[PDB]
RNA sequence: CUAUGGUCGGA
RNA sequence: UCCGACC
RNA sequence: CUAUGGUCGGA
RNA sequence: CCGACC
């Protein structure tokens, strides 16, 4: 224990005042947030009484407004607010809505202040909706709390000295989180799980250097409204040791290593849709997994089991899938993995089966929540995959001819790049074609979410949506530079991402869920692939794969055996199973294991049927993996072993359960070297140009062990890595960064590595060229139509000096806004801040009334907004382009659509925001209209 | 009427002798419209003209070709992008009976049509087509000059004995086919007759359109059919084979003799019978198929194609066993309709008319229903199944509509599903608009909902929507279309690889065939029903097992029948083949399970009434002797004799309608009268190829003797909207139309007819501008004078409305309402070319809405629906809750509702 | 330095 | 860029 | 007097 | 309404 660290930790959480005690949790959570955002103290006695209006509020703004009446909060702008729908569910829906759960979340960062009197600064995140899990469905979404705390074991200079200077500081923080309850919004929260959230950006509001953080989950053991011994406001006291007992059934699972049992807490936190509750007589718990016909004892169906057609149909019905899913990824009590339809089920009786490989603990499957099929994902329409940097070295190593494939793969890159550019170049010629291309290039989900095309100031947020909106109003990309600039910026970034990452697209490739052949119709080295609908490559299209060789691989891929070549055979017996890849249950070892120790529990495989990539590949036998026992030490302490220290009985289990949390939290907070070790393997293999050498194979095994550290209880310290680096590896500790990690070639001579040849010799030369050709194929800013209103007002100015003053004030105000735009808290807030000043410009009688048209609620739909936009265009079309568009792009589109319309030639349509989002381009119309001209 | 026939065609005078054919045709057409007799000013501007309008302008002293066609005719040699321009004419009987011309000629404007082998080889300019009223017509409107029939032989002689002169070229008839009953241009059967230009003013004795070489029709036919080696064939069938030359086919490639595989024997039955199992179908290379995709713009290689290669006519399928990159094609005796050397490129060019494409649901034909009941193990079960499906389907259509109307977004999707306007949109480039609203009511509903109007809350929209369903329900009453989702019409191919057994078929889809709840990419382990139209015999529908063979997996959007077995399955299907035949394939269990097969019937020999002219070309030549002159005379005689055979009236339509009427009265399709009628109608369809001669006398003999009932047979009850028969309806069609569909339709109709919280015409949002300018007018007489004038002027227009051309006249007066100072300029924007986009138009629409929503509702929406939509979109927008978009007319017509958006949003 | 790849969802 | 599950 | 069914485009 | 095709 370290005293200085402990003193700062005594009061880091926001306090709950007596006045707020009556408040519902949702209002309490939101009111505390505003007070913190505005610096006001909740317990401050200078001004506080509960407002009955808060008890019955469907908008947070109403609650926050009553507080803003006090001057204390009046100066600061309002903080991010919970969406109204989430707030309503928290107050009246019991924190759950159509499977979704409101989540109380917080992010914690270190206090810059080093004063001995809070170590951590806390921001409570707004109320948000997130898919529910088993535990939220069983004990209440209101009894759970997530925090992102900076990891005590961070080796960053950013860490405060109090933690770094005083050893034992790590233990004090772990004790602080795991020893006792934490008070917040009237509830006592106890910790029960923690997982790595990765290196994260410290909050700017509080502070700039990334620090490793940890997600710690809390459970409300008790609260003010809690009752000793169903509604969120009247929960019954319950100890963390009891929720965990309900989930893991600890009594029958004391034989497991406690660190792995702690790992299984995630299965109760997995975000899943609840489908149905099977009856006990409908569950077939297999006691033996499918085993090798050879006799090797290898399991051939790891994590995959069968399910009835009726169960699959209910999944479709509950999720509105529209087609019955051949396979699903879900959890069923202790069972985790995949479930596939039994092709032999002819009845309508519900049934599911579990396998040992699936059941992660011993479960009795009695509670309804332990017999509920929770679905996390469904096999769905397949999309084309690409190559990645990890598959290239392995592809070169197993190539029969390395030189042939290096050029062959490079061909796919140059051909795809020229084709990518050619389609855009031709489409840019006609706006109907460019719109259709832009829609194909990328926003349905945002449109459904916002019920409108989301807008940042006066233009659509998305650049693809901005281009389509402007073209829909009559703007030509070949005639308006602003539109041209967007397409240029778009392609440049898309090419930049190809330069930065060699995501070489392979059309005859896809990521498909891996399933096992329970029916034994597939022989070893034979796979079955079926597609729900036509899979289209530009040259040809497929509904199934037959009479072809395919390459199956999984990420992460390090070993030469990680990519394997197999023959695709279509078995009419497995025709119903579509959008899945079925490996054989025959053979000594499951094919999935060859793929980076893969399973059929949710794993997806990279399937390539491209011949120019498949036929140059030869298979490798699985490698002899080294024994790294000295470097990697595994804690296999069982729950029973922890229990012996305490004794026998309920109290002993309760103490043991808390001890498992404390011990596991230390193991979790321990530093992970998976990234450093994988990066080292890349550097070493680059220097040696070998992914097959003994150092590579050793490093491939170490990275393979490190990824499974939490489940396998592996303790690895910086010392063991150095010890491993100096003994098994050739006494090299710090290795040079590779040339590819660099934008421009800094190497001596022609590129030597496969990735180097592709990045600097096949991609950058082609990319630099295709851009120039596209630029040459690609136009002013000026538009005599976008300034019709300016001409109208100058003519009016000649008639009246009052008409002249309005223009003078308008022009000067527009210039002030431009100065602000040049000067300007992230980018969106700055844009809105300039936009508010833009919309501020206002007429300030008969002319003013005609200009303001105040009967219209949106002033941005009045004639004055149009004149204000036309004048801005005349003022800044050459001077500052982005200003006129980012601000008045919407009104400019109105003007163009008004000007382009010509008598007797149809009628333009003013579409409501919502109805505009629903419409989509008709490809059929585009081809036929193009045909009539051509 | 020979004297009338002397001057039928428009005359060509010396002043037009030195003229391009395209200009001559167009100028002749214009003189005819203006009735200026051709019989001396020739403008040379025409020869280099690229638009007819410019040529026509020269004729300013006293139905028009598109620009592309005229250009192609003038400088493209009459051929562009495969298309050939066509000189078509329509002939109609002259009203005057003066011994004046018998027919009146209207030369149709030059137009693009798909090319044929004959147009490609000899030039489209050498081909002329006409639609002539048939001489054998029994209609009263036939002029007495021919009605007396002292005449049929003479008119046939006029068409075939000699050449005809129209635009400087001599035209001789080579082929004729039935064009059906066609209304005379301002109903009588017409025959299409095809003419070829043997000689012309620009022709050369012993190539450019204006520099052709003289070629007789006999020679052209000799090139196509190789008559020297085809004398054995009956002349009537050889005349029939001319159609293959005139078939509209896309030219893909010319194959070299070494790449052409000719087979001396077809695939025969392995069980000795010697029946043919591959009639009309052969194999091609994956490379040949790839070029069909490349030249035709297909997004995938076709697995089977329908086309012609020389003598061969039929279907070609990719060899699943072909691993090569070399072009090859196969020919079989069944496909070849004449002996061809395959020496000329035009006779070695693969010509594709159609490709196997994505399949669609077909539904149940009325012909199929009697056969289904006749061959069902339990008839009552079959009746209850199809009937219950119809009841369920009808309820679903209505249920979807009622739920859809509740939410705008949802209703828009249904309206698009109900009717597609893409054909109209692409042609106009915009949504067609009459006055102030879209021309189509369905488009009007979408346009107004897009601006924010709700059908449930707005009366105008509700009334239109109610009318649309009323029309759809009325359409349902008139015709009983039972629709089966698990049904499709698929091209039939044969198994060249021997995988399938006798009762097995293989079907694979190019994509996902979607049924309401289930989806298919292949058919496996299911029983299917295979049938063809026309289906009359009890055996014309057969039940088979669908087995997916991976060996045939690359063949998609085709159903493969077995080569094993005594008789091919196709023959069972109304005497079918694999030459382009499409089978109705149904895998809906409830339809399939009750069916049990029937063997092919023993058909009666009706030779007494059906006689075949099996006279051969050699027999016709024997009359003329031996030699080229004898062949020329025989070829011309065949055209003349064949023209008579073809012009003979066809009784298939009357005979089929009789079988339908008698079989309905008997309620049997398996009885002796039905089998006899079925054989007669089966033979009559193949009359042209088989030389069958049938006359009213032959028909009256069959009716008097075999069929019985030589009396007018009454029409079936199902042919009428309601059930006037006695008792509950007992015929399958009558039960389904009157005892099942009508009540269900009526129940929904009563529900719609049966129906303050409801649709109201009033919208406070639409009177916004009126109230805005009232407040100004109350404090300004100057504006008030303008306001009063507009209100009264609208009143004048409202009086003018009264109640397509008329609506436009009112719209013109409505647009005329315009101002007649700073205010008037703001109201009427000069900068805007379309003043319908100005502020004044919105004010006039608002003032018109308030004044006439109660009294003259239709007047406001027809005149100002456009502006009312703008006003609605403006008023409904709320600050910071999105931005309404002003689409252009063109960009608007190119947008379609995203079905995924409608479903996802409703779930929200 | 520095501390992984991949699938998908979001605002 | 940020946020959240999954292997 | 009345004079067929089906598949595919369309204007 | 006018075109292919079986
Ligand atoms: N964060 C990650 N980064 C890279 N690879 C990962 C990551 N997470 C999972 N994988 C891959 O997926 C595998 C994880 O396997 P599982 O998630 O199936 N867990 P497993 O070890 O099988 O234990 P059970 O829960 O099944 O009893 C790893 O070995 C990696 O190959
Ligand atoms: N106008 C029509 N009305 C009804 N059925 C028709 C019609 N035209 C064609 N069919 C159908 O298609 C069949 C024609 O068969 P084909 O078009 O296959 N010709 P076919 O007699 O076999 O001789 P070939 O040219 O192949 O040597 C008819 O028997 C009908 O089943
Ligand atoms: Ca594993
Ligand atoms: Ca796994
Ligand atoms: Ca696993
Ligand atoms: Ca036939
Ligand atoms: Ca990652």
């Amino acid at each position: 224990h370290a005293p200085v660290v402990a003193a700062r930790l005594r009061n880091i959480w926001p306090k709950f005042p007596k006045w707020l005690h009556e408040a519902p949790l949702a209002v309490a959570w939101e009111v505390t947030r505003l007070f913190m955002h505005c610096k006001v103290d909740l317990e401050d006695e200078s001004l506080l009484k509960y407002d009955p209006s808060w008890s019955t509020a469907r908008d947070v703004t109403d609650i926050w407004k009553t507080l803003y009446r006090l001057d204390a909060f009046r100066g600061k702008p309002f903080p991010e607010k919970p969406p109204n729908d989430v707030f309503v569910t928290a107050m009246t829906g019991n924190f759950e809505s159509k499977g979704s759960a409101v989540v109380l979340s917080a992010v914690l960062d270190y206090n810059p202040d080093n004063s001995p009197t809070p170590l951590y600064l806390v921001k409570l995140k707004p109320l948000m909706f997130e898919q529910g899990c088993r535990l939220t469905r069983r004990f209440g979404p209101d009894r759970f709390f997530e925090i992102l705390i900076p990891s005590p074991t961070s080796t960053s200079p950013s860490v405060p000295p109090v933690v770094s200077k005083q050893p034992g500081a790590v233990e004090e923080v772990i004790q602080w989180l795991t020893m006792g309850q934490h008070s917040l919004v009237g509830r006592q929260w106890r910790a029960f799980f923690a997982k790595d959230a990765g290196y994260r950006k410290p909050l700017r509001e509080f502070q700039p250097k990334p620090i490793i953080k940890e997600r710690v989950h809390f459970f409300a053991e008790t609260g003010i409204t809690f009752r000793p011994d169903e509604p969120v406001e009247q929960r019954t006291e319950f100890k963390v040791s009891q929720m965990l007992d309900w989930l893991l059934q600890l009594d029958n699972n004391t034989w497991q290593p406690h660190l792995k049992l702690f790992s299984r807490i995630q299965l109760g936190l997995s975000k899943t849709y609840a489908i149905m509750t099977l009856e006990p007589h409908q569950i077939r718990h297999h006691k033996t997994d499918l085993l090798s016909p050879s006799g090797t004892g290898e399991v051939m169906n790891d994590g995959v089991g069968r399910m009835s057609r009726s169960v699959a149909k209910r999944i479709r019905d509950v999720l509105g899938l529209g087609d019955v899913p051949s396979a699903v990824q879900g959890r069923f009590g202790s069972a985790k993995g995949m479930w596939v339809i039994d092709v032999d089920d002819t009845g309508d009786e519900d049934w599911i089966e579990t396998y040992p490989s699936q059941r992660k603990w011993e479960c009795d499957f009695v509670d309804k929540h332990q017999r509920t099929l929770e679905v996390r994902s469904v096999a769905s329409e397949l999309k084309s995959a690409g190559l990645n940097l990890q598959l290239l070295p392995v592809l070169e190593d197993r190539a029969r001819d390395k030189v042939k494939m290096r050029q062959a793969i490079g061909d796919r890159l140059i051909n795809d790049l020229q084709r990518q550019f050619s389609e855009q170049k031709h489409a840019l010629n006609r706006p109907v074609e460019f719109r259709q291309w832009v829609y194909e290039s990328y926003s349905r989900a945002t449109r459904v979410s916002h019920g409108r095309v989301p807008f940042l100031a006066g233009l659509p947020d998305s650049q693809e949506e901005t281009l389509n909106f402007l073209m829909n109003s009559g703007f030509d990309p070949k005639k308006q530079k602003y539109l041209q600039d967007i397409a240029w910026d778009l392609q440049k970034r898309k090419c930049d991402t190809l330069k930065s990452k060699l995501n070489i697209r392979v059309g005859r490739s896809a990521y498909i869920y891996m399933i096992a052949d329970f029916w034994g119709v597939l022989e070893e080295n034979e796979v079955h692939v079926g597609f729900s609908s036509k899979f289209r490559d530009e040259e040809e299209s497929f509904t199934l794969l037959s009479d072809c060789d395919v390459l199956v691989a999984r990420s992460p891929a390090h070993f030469p055996s990680d990519i394997q070549r197999v023959r695709a055979v279509f078995k009419p017996e497995l025709h119903s199973l579509k959008d899945v890849i079925i490996f054989s249950t025959k053979g000594d070892v499951p094919l999935a294991k060859k793929l980076s120790g893969g399973d059929y529990d949710g794993d997806m495989a990279w399937v390539c049927w491209d011949p120019e990539i498949v036929d140059g590949f030869v298979n490798a036998e699985m490698p002899l993996e080294p024994d790294l026992s000295r470097y990697l030490k595994k804690d296999k302490t069982t729950f029973k072993q922890l229990m012996a220290s305490h004794g026998t009985g309920s109290a002993a289990k309760e103490q043991t359960t808390y001890d498992m949390i404390q011990k596991s939290f230390h193991f979790a907070l321990q530093p992970n070297f998976l990234g450093m070790c994988t990066n080292y393997k890349e550097r070493l293999c680059y220097i040696n140009n070998s992914v097959s050498n003994k150092p590579a194979i050793i490093l491939s095994s170490l990275v393979g062990n490190l990824v499974d550290q939490s489940k396998q209880g592996i303790v690895f310290n910086e010392a063991s890595w150095a010890q491993l680096r100096r003994e098994l590896l050739g006494g090299a500790l710090s290795l040079p960064d590779p040339m590819y990690k660099s934008d421009s070639w800094l190497g001596r001579g022609e590129p030597t590595h496969i990735i180097d040849y592709l990045k600097f010799s096949i991609a950058r030369p082609a990319i630099d060229k295709e851009l120039e050709a596209f630029h040459n194929a690609m136009a002013h800013f000026w538009d005599p139509d976008l300034a019709s209103y300016y001409t109208f007002f100058k003519e009016i100015s000649d008639k009246s000096r009052s008409s002249a003053l309005l223009f003078t004030t308008l022009k000067n105000r527009i210039g002030e806004v431009e100065k602000e735009y040049g000067r300007l808290d992230p980018y969106p807030v700055r844009v809105n801040q300039v936009y508010e000043k833009w919309c501020a410009i206002t007429p300030e009688s008969k002319v003013i009334r005609l200009l303001e048209l105040s009967f219209l609620a949106d002033r941005e739909m009045n004639t004055w907004a149009l004149l204000r936009a036309s004048t801005a265009f005349k003022l800044y079309y050459h001077k500052s382009p982005k200003f006129v568009w980012q601000m008045a792009g919407r009104q400019l589109a109105y003007i163009k659509a008004q000007m382009t319309s010509r008598p007797g030639e149809g009628a333009p349509a003013l579409m409501t925001a919502f109805m505009y989002a629903g419409l989509m381009p008709d490809k059929k119309f585009t081809k036929q209209y193009v045909a009539r001209l051509e």
